[PDB]
C-alpha cells in the first residue's frame, strides 16, 4: 500500500495495513508548514541567545543553562546512545515498521521542532524496507526502544533487511541515507513519545479483532453441531437489553447462521429443549468483548495520531512549554482492557468445546469419536484448551495499576504500557489455540450429522478446514490437526466471513 | 426527590440520586400499555392452552411440558424460596433501594409479562423506605439477591424499616400492602436480571467519580504547596495529544488553579525547573482515569435501563423467547474497568503525598514539619497512603476472567459481576483514605508559605479542612486528623468545586 | 488459660489458645535477668554520655547526636502519638489481645532495653482484659497498630472494657495503672516490631486448619453420598508419591472413613466405575493444601518469638546494633503461601458440590430433591459455592510481591504482610461457605440413601449438621439453612473427628 | 556426569547435573526385582483372566470390561496418538532430557507394570542425545508432553539429534533402536505422571537459586559502593530474629563481605547514619526469599522421584488400584511459591540501583556519571530495571488457584502446575536483568572511589564484570553492557562465591 500521509489523521484500518504488510509513503506537501515552522522557532530562539528547557539547555544542573552549540549538538548524540539501554528479543519487522510510521505520523504533525530531513531519514527506511534493531523490554511507557531504532540513523546500533541483520552503515545506505547529526531538540523528539507502547496495543487489538472474528463463526458452527437453537439471536431480545455490542454481535451470528439451514430444519423441534449459556449468552458475552475492544480502539486510535514527545514547540504563539505527554497511562489501560475480551473470548470457547465432549450435552457421540471404548478422540484436545484458557486468567493481571519511581523520584509515576500491550500478544495465542479446537471439533460434529450441510458462510468455514485436515475416523495423532487449524486462524482464513464495518479496523 | 418514571429513560444524575437519597416515585401513565400488553399476552398463551417455556412450563424434566394452573403458581413460590440461597453481610438500604428502582425500571418496559400489580407493589416498597433484607454475596450474575427481595412481597424474609428488622407480614403492612401470591412468569421476571451486579458496579461508578473531583482539588493543592508549575495544564498540550479525558481533565485543573495565584506569583520564577510527574503528568494519568470511567459510565448507564429477565415477551407479535440477557459480562468488565481508574488515581495521590515528604523536591521542611530532629510530623501518615495505595493492585485483579459451571453444566459460563462490582467499595476506601492524606499534607504545606493564597476554589477546599483540623504545629495524635478529612470526603465536601458536566452522573 | 510465660517458647498451640480466649499470664522468673540487663546497659550508654542511635540520639538530623535527657523523654511521646495514624476498622478483641501477648512475648527476650515495669503494664491491660483501639489499617509491614496500641499505656487513645469503649485514664484504672511515662528506646521498642503482621497471618492460619479439618469430614461425607470408592487412600498409594502432606492427609480420610460402611457395604461393587478427581484425587490437593500451610505455620511460629524491634541490646558484649527485624516479608509470603491453601481446598469442595448435583455423576436425584420438575432442592446453594470459590482466585493475588518507598526513600523497601495476612479472613469466610454448602448437600444426599449410615465419625458430623438443619423433603427458603450450617463450622463442629497432631497448631 | 541410577534417589544436585548437562545412565542391579514383579503381576492378571481397570480393560463404557488382547494392544497406540495434543513452542533438549530422566526414574522404582526392555529404551534415547519433540504447552498438571516424548518409542512424531530434528526411525537408529509396541498398561505407565510439571519447576527453582546467589553478590556490592555498614549483617540480630532463611543468609553476606574492606576502613565511620532498608533489611528481605525457595525444593526434590503414575501395581499384595497421584497440585503451588521469591529477589535489587543513582543517598555522583548536565550514564539502565521488576508482579499471580474440568467432568478438578512452573522462566529473565544492571552499577560506583578495594571475593565479582564491560567513562551505547552482564550471570559466574551448603541443589 502507498500512502501519501496526512499526518494525524491515520484510520485503524490504515494502521491494520501498515502492521501487515510493507508500506511506501510520502508526506502530504500540506504537513511541511506546521514541521518546518516549529523548526523555524527552534531557530529562532537558539538566534536570540533566549535559553528553553529541552531546546538549547542541558538536564538537571543545566537544566536552566544555555549550554554551547557544540556541547548542544554533542548532547543529542550521548542522549541517544545513553538511553538505547533496551534489553529482550528483537522485536519482528512488522512491529518495527509500526513504530517508525507512528513516529513519523506524531512528528510531522509540527509540534515537535525536529527537521523535515530527519523525518524524511525515517521515511526513506521504511520505504527501503530497512528496520532497525529495537529490543522487546525496557520501557516503562518509549526512551529505550525509540532511542535504538534512532541509532540507525545516527550509524550506530544495526538494521534488519530481508531478513538479515546490517550494520548501521550498511543499513542506511541501502535507503539511500548517510548518518546523520541532530540538532537541538530532535533527541527529545525522536526519544521522547508512546509510540512502541502503542504499538504493543494496537497488535493486541488487531489480534482481538481477528479472535472475535473468528469465534463467531466458530460457535456458530458449535451451535449447529449440537443442534442448537437460533431463537438467542433474535435482535428483539438485544434490543431490548439495549448494549450495542451484544446488539451487533447478535447482527453478526444472525448474518452467518441465517434464518435456518439444513441441519436446523432437520431437527424439526430443537426447541424443546434450552441451550447451554455458552451458546445461548454468546451475544452477551461476545458482545461485551465487542464493546471493550472498541472502547480500547478508540484510545488507540487517537493516541497513534498524538504529538507524544516534549517540550512542544508552539510556533504560531512562540512558545515552548514542557508536559507529560509522553506518559501512555491511556495506553496501559487500553490494553489491559483488551486482555478482558481476549481472556473472555477464549473462555466461553473452551465451554463451548467442553460442551462439545459432553454425550449428555451434545446429542454427539462422547468426545467426537466412533467406538469410544477404544478410541479416545477429542479428550485431550479439550484438555489442551482448557490449559490455554486458564493460562489467560493470571495474563489478565492489570499492569497499569503498577509504577515504580525513576529518574531519581522526578519521573515519579509511570504507566508500564509496554508490558501492558505486549502481554496480549501470548494471550491471543492462547485463545487462538483454543479456537483452533472448537473450529475442528464443531466440524467434526457437523460431520457426523450424515450429509447435513450449516449456512452458506458457516460451509465456508467447514471447507477453509477441512481443505487441510480430515474428518476424524479414529485415533490418529492429533496435534498436527491443531498446528494446521491455528495456522488457518493465524492467516485470517475466517474474517472474512463477518460483515463489514462491525470491527474498529476491519 | 419526586420521580414520574418513564421506564427505561433513567439518567445516570437520577441514579445517583436515587443512590444517595429516598425517593417517592410512580410510573408514567405511558408505562402501563406495554405492562399491561405483555400480560395478556402471557393470559392469552395460557387460555388457549399453548406451551412456552418459562411461561407455563416446568424445568428440565418439564420444561417442555405444560404444568396444571395448580402446581403453576406453587412452582412461583417454590422458586422464590429456593432461589433464595445468598450469604453475607446484609446490603445497606441505599443499595437495596438502588436494585428495587432498577428492578421496577426493567420491569416496567413491558417486555417481562408481570402484572402491573406486582411492580407497584415494589414501588409501594420504595415509597414507603422498607428494604428488603438482601445478602451481599451468592450471586454470579442475580437469582439469590433478587430472591431476598422478592421473599418481602410474598410474606417471607424481613425488611428494615427506620433502621430496625422488621417481619415481613409488618414490613407489607407499614407499605399498605398485604401478602402477593405470583402468577405465571412472575417468578422468573423478578428473580432473572442483572439489578444487583448493576447497583453494585453503579456504587463504584459514583465513588470513581467522587475521588475523581476530590483528586483534582487536592492535586492541584500539591502543585500549588510545591511550588509547581501551571504549564502543564496548558490546553494546547492536550489538544495535541488528542486524547478526551486528558483534554477535559487539564480545563478542570486550569478552573481550579486559574493562570496564577499569590502563591504561584510570589515565587517569581518556578519553571527553571520541572515538576516531576506525579504533577506535571496529572493530566495524562487523570486523563485515563476519566475516560476509563466514562466507558464504565456508559455501560452501565445502558444496562441500569436493560431489560435483563428472561424468557422475554413479545406482545405485538405475540412470540415468548428464550435468551440470555440476565448474563452480566458487560457489567463485570465495566467494573473491572472501574477499578483500574481508581487504583490509579490513588497511586498518583500517593506519588504526591511521597513528594511533599521529600525535602529534595518539596521545597518544604522534611515531613511537613518544624524541628524534625525529634517531631516526625507527616511520616506515618504517608506510609498509611502507602499501603491502602498497595491495597489496591491486588484488589485491582480481574474478576470478569473467572467463571464456574453451574446448574449441572446448563449454566455453563458466567460473569461474576457482583465480585467485580464489590470490590471496588473497598477500593474506594483505599484511595479515599490516599487523598484524604494528600489534602492533609497539602494545606499543612501552603500554612508553611506563611500567609500565601492559592486560588479561589483551592482555598475553599483549604477552608473545608481547617474547619475540622488543624495546623501542624508539633507532633500529636495523629490518626483523628486523618479520619476527619477522610469523612469530609465521603461527604461530598470537594466535589462541588470541579466544573459541571465533566463526570458521567454529575 | 493461665500462662507463665518462658518469653520466646510460645507453641503454636498456645498461640490458638490466645487467639480463642482471655488469658491470664505471668513472666517466668528466669525472663527477668535479660529484661533487666538490656535495660541496664541502656542506662549504662546513657550514664555515660556515649551516643547511640535510637537510644539517645534524634533522627535524620539528630541521628548521630545526643538529644538533652529532656526532649529525650519527650521524644518517645511525640513518636507514639505522631505513629498512631492507622485507619480503617476497629481490630477485635481477640486479635488485639493476640498482638499484645506477641508485643510481650518478643519484648520479654531482652533484647529491647525497654523497662520491665512497662511490659508488665502491658500484661496488666491483658489479664484486665482492657484491649487499645487498633485500627486495621495503615501498616506496611507495624508502626501504626503498635503505636495506637502503646496510645493506652500513656493515657492517650481509648480502649475496650466488655464490649464498650473506655477512655485511656479509666482503661488504665480498671487494670490497677496509672499513665507511664516511656524512657530512652521505649518508644521504639513498641513501636518496631511485625506482631501485627504476625498476628493476622496467625488469624488466617488457625482460620485454614479449621476448613482443613472440616473439608475432611466434609468430602468424606460426599465420597459416601455418591457411592464412591475408599481405594484411592489406600497407604501404598501416598507412600509411593512420597508428599508427607499428601501421606497425612489420606491417612485422615482413612481414618473417618474406615475401611468400609453399612453404605459402602450396600453398594457391593462401587469400583465397577471411577470416581472423578474431586474425589479421588483428595489427598494429592487437600495434601498439598497441607504442606502449605505447614510451611507457613513454621514461619509464623518462629515469627511469634522474634525479637522484632530495633535497635537491638546485646547486653552481655555491650552493643547496641541497628539491623531490619521489623521488615515482615518472611509473614508476608506466608500469608501469601495460606491464600493458595485456603482458595484450593475452597475450589476442590465447589467440584464436590457440583458432582453431588449432577444427576449423572452422583447417583442421587438431580440438585438433591425429589419431584425436580417443580423443586429446585440445591441448584442455587451450589451457585453461591460458585460465587464464593471464585472470589477467592483473585483475593489471592500475592501482596508480598509489592512495595513502595517510604520515609522519603530511606525505608525503601517494605513487605505490605498486614495487607497479606488480612485478606486470608476473607477468604476463610469464601470457603466456609462453600464447605457449609458441602456438608449440607452430602447429608442431604445420605439422607435420600434411605436408612443407612456412613461411619462413625462421619455420623457424627451428619448427627451435627441435623440438630440444626433439617432433610430437604420440598422447597423452602434456603439461606438459613446455610447460615446455621456455617455458624457450626465457624465454631468448631467438625474439627474434632480430625486425628490429633496433624495440624500444626492442634 | 556418569549415574548408576537407584530408582527414587535423585537428589536436588543430580537433578542440577541432569538439567544442566547430558547424561548417561543405566538403572542399578537393585531396580530390575521391582520392575520386573510388577510386570509379572500385570502379566498374571492377564493369564488368569482378571479384569482389572486401567491393565486390560478400555475406558468408560469398557472401563469394567475385559478388552480382547488384539485391541488391548491397539489401545496402547490409540491412547499415546490421541493424547499427543500439545502445541506450542518445542521444549529445548536440557528439558527433554530432565523430562526423560524423571520418567525413567518413576517408572524404574517398579510400581508401574512397564517392561524394563521400554525403561531401557528411554535410556537409550536420553544415553544416545535423542531428545524426542515435546511442544511447550496443553497440559493442566502431564498427559500431552508425555505422549509426545512416548511417540518416538513407538516410531512416530520427531526427536533432536545434534540440534537438527530427524524422523523417528532415524532418531531410534542413532540410539541403537527399533520402533516398540506397547503392551498392557505401558500406555497409561508412560502417559499418565507429573514430570512435565516437575521439570518445569524445578527449572524455575534452579533459576531462583542462582539468582540468589548473584544477588547476594550484588547486594554486597552496593552495600560497598555506597559506604553502607557490616552491622546489619551481624550474627547476633538474626539469631534473635531465629528465621533461618534470614541467618543462612546473614552468614553468606558476612562470608562475601567480611569484617571489613579497604573501601570500608578508609570512611572510617560509616554509621553516623543508617543505611536505607534496600541494604539493610537484604537478610530479613534474601532471607524470606530462601526460605521460600527451600519449601518449593523440598517439595519439588520428593516429586522428582514420585511413583506418579496410574493405577499402581502392588506386586507383594497382588494389588492393583486406582488413585489419583498424576494430579500434580504441589508442583502448582511449589511453582507460585517460587514467584514470590524470584519477584521478590528483583524488587530488592531494584530499590538499590534506585538507590545508587540518587545523589542524595549514594554518596556518588548523579546517576553515577561524571560530569552530569550533559551525561546521563545510568539514568535508562534504571528505567530497564524498573521494567522488568514490575512485569514480576503481574507475573506472581498464582496459577495453582485455577481450574477447568476435563473429561467431561469426571477429570474435574486439574492443578495447572505447567503454567505455573514456565512462567518462572520468564520471571527469572526479567530479575536477571535487574541484577544484571544492579551489578553494572555497583561496580561503576566503586570505581568512582578512586584506587579502593572491597572483599576478596567481591572483587572477584568486579573483575569478573570488567574482563568484560568498561568502566563507564562518557555516555555510549548502553545495551550491549546490560547483554553482556546478562550472559555472565546466565553463565553462573558469581554462583560460585556463595559458601556451600546453602541452596538446595548446590
Amino acid at each position: 500500500t502507498e500512502l501519501t500521509l496526512k499526518p494525524g489523521t491515520l484510520t485503524l484500518a490504515q494502521l491494520r495495513a501498515i502492521h501487515a504488510a510493507p508500506v511506501r509513503l510520502q508526506l502530504d506537501a500540506s504537513a511541511a508548514p506546521a514541521i518546518d515552522a516549529s523548526v523555524a522557532c527552534v531557530e529562532q530562539i537558539i538566534a536570540e541567545d533566549r535559553t528553553a528547557y529541552g531546546i538549547n539547555t542541558g538536564f538537571g544542573l543545566l537544566a536552566s543553562t544555555r549550554i554551547a552549540s557544540h556541547d548542544l549538538e554533542n548532547l543529542q548524540r550521548s542522549l541517544v546512545l545513553s538511553h538505547a539501554a533496551g534489553i529482550g528479543a528483537p522485536l519482528d519487522d512488522d512491529l518495527v515498521r509500526l513504530i517508525m510510521v507512528l513516529k513519523i505520523n506524531s512528528l510531522s504533525r509540527g509540534f515537535s521542532g525536529i527537521r523535515r530531513k530527519v523525518i524524511d531519514a525515517l521515511i526513506a527506511l521504511v520505504n527501503a524496507e530497512v528496520y532497525p534493531h529495537i529490543p522487546l523490554k525496557g520501557s516503562v511507557g518509549d526512551l529505550a526502544p525509540l532511542a535504538h531504532m534512532s541509532l540507525v540513523l545516527l550509524g550506530e546500533g544495526k538494521a534488519r533487511y530481508k531478513g538479515q541483520w546490517l550494520s548501521a552503515t550498511e543499513a542506511l545506505a541501502v535507503a539511500g541515507l548517510e548518518p546523520l547529526t541532530l540538532a537541538a531538540k530532535e533527541g527529545l523528539a525522536l526519544l521522547n513519545g508512546t509510540q512502541a507502547s502503542t504499538a504493543y496495543a494496537l497488535r493486541g487489538l488487531f489480534y482481538a479483532e481477528d479472535l472475535y472474528a473468528a469465534a463467531i463463526a466458530c460457535g456458530g458452527l458449535s451451535v449447529e453441531a449440537v443442534l442448537g437453537s437460533r431463537s438467542p439471536f433474535d435482535a428483539r431480545i438485544h434490543e431490548a437489553r439495549g448494549q450495542r455490542g451484544q446488539i451487533d454481535t447478535a447482527a453478526c451470528f444472525r448474518d452467518l447462521l441465517g434464518d435456518s439451514s439444513e441441519v436446523s430444519l432437520s431437527h424439526k423441534n430443537a426447541d424443546k429443549v434450552q441451550d447451554p449459556f455458552s451458546l445461548r449468552c454468546q451475544p452477551q458475552v461476545m458482545g461485551a468483548c465487542l464493546t471493550q475492544l472498541r472502547q480500547a480502539a478508540e484510545v488507540l486510535g487517537i493516541e497513534a495520531n498524538a504529538v507524544s514527545d516534549n517540550p512542544l514547540v508552539f510556533a504560531a504563539e512562540g512558545d515552548v512549554i514542557s508536559g507529560g505527554n509522553f506518559h501512555a497511562e491511556p495506553v496501559a489501560m487500553a490494553a489491559d482492557n483488551l486482555a478482558l475480551a481476549i481472556a473472555e473470548i477464549g473462555s466461553l470457547s473452551e465451554r463451548r468445546i467442553s460442551l462439545m465432549m459432553d454425550k449428555h450435552m451434545s446429542q454427539l457421540p462422547p468426545f467426537l469419536v466412533e467406538n469410544g471404548g477404544v478410541n479416545s478422540g477429542f479428550m485431550i484436545a479439550q484438555v489442551t484448551a482448557a490449559a490455554l484458557a486458564s493460562e489467560n486468567k493470571a495474563l489478565s493481571h492489570p499492569h497499569s495499576v503498577d509504577s515504580l519511581p525513576t529518574s531519581a523520584n522526578q519521573e515519579d509515576h509511570v504507566s508500564m504500557a509496554p508490558a501492558a500491550g505486549k502481554r496480549l500478544w501470548e494471550m491471543a495465542e492462547n485463545t487462538r489455540g483454543v479456537l483452533a479446537i472448537e473450529w475442528l471439533g464443531a466440524c467434526q460434529g457437523l460431520d457426523l450429522r450424515k450429509g447435513l450441510k450449516t449456512s452458506a458462510k458457516l460451509e465456508k468455514a467447514r471447507q477453509a478446514l477441512r481443505s487441510e485436515v480430515a474428518h476424524y475416523d479414529r485415533d490418529r495423532f492429533f496435534a498436527p490437526d491443531i498446528e494446521k487449524a491455528v495456522e488457518l486462524l493465524a492467516k485470517g482464513s475466517l474474517t472474512g466471513l463477518l460483515p463489514a464495518g462491525v470491527l474498529p479496523s476491519l
